[PDB]
């Protein structure tokens, strides 16, 4: 399943060699935050281009479900991230690393994956007065070629579009490599 996506990344994510696929990975993650906004629960999304070749998407919604199936021992979060608008489990499969942090019901929950494989169970890392979901991922360098770094203007252009197609949601884009910041929101 996650092996199929790794074998033929182009089918799922788009071209792996000119940066189209690389940027679609961001948009896949954002679409879920936008859905949480369409359901009324998320007011703001923050997309950050980090200086270590990762992007993070943070929403202020209800947070991804964190409960465990008792007999299976697997959290809803882990199901969401590992099982097959191509979906976030594809992003996970094509990331050398992905970090999920969930603020929900007063607790911070966290899980790390490498190439889609979880490294430990979902775990509580603190308390919080907020809710939301944060996904931060480092794209796989076995998968992506030529364009292996995120490009501000490709995300800016698309995140503006999404801002105006889903009127009311605030989308912020931040680039840690040069301090560039933008704010997209339409009345
Ligand atoms: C940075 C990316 N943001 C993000 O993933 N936000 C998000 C996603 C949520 N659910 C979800 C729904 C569908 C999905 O795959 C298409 C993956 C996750 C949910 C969600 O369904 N939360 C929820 C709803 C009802 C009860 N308990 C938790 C909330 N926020």
């Amino acid at each position: 399943g996650l092996d199929a996506v790794r074998k033929r990344p182009g089918m799922y994510i788009g071209d792996t060699d000119d940066g189209t696929g690389l940027h679609h990975m961001v948009f896949e993650v954002v679409d879920n935050a936008i859905d949480e906004a369409l359901a009324g629960h998320c007011k703001e999304i923050i997309v950050t281009i980090h200086a270590d070749n990762s992007v993070s998407v943070q929403d202020d919604g209800r947070g991804i479900p964190t409960g465990i199936h008792p007999e299976e021992g697997v959290s809803a979060a882990e199901v969401i991230m590992t099982v097959l608008g191509v979906g976030v489990s594809v992003v996970n499969a094509l990331s050398q690393k992905l970090e999920l942090v969930i603020q929900r019901e007063g607790k911070i929950h966290r899980q790390i994956y490498e190439h889609g494989v979880p490294q430990a169970p979902l775990a509580v890392t603190g308390e919080t007065e907020k809710t939301g979901t944060m996904v931060r991922f480092w794209p796989s360098l076995e998968t992506f070629t030529n364009v292996t770094e995120f490009e501000y203007e490709i995300l800016a252009k698309r995140l503006r579009e999404l801002s105006f197609l889903n009127s009311g949601v605030s989308i912020r884009l931040r680039d840690k490599r040069d301090g560039k910041e933008d704010h997209f929101h339409y009345e």
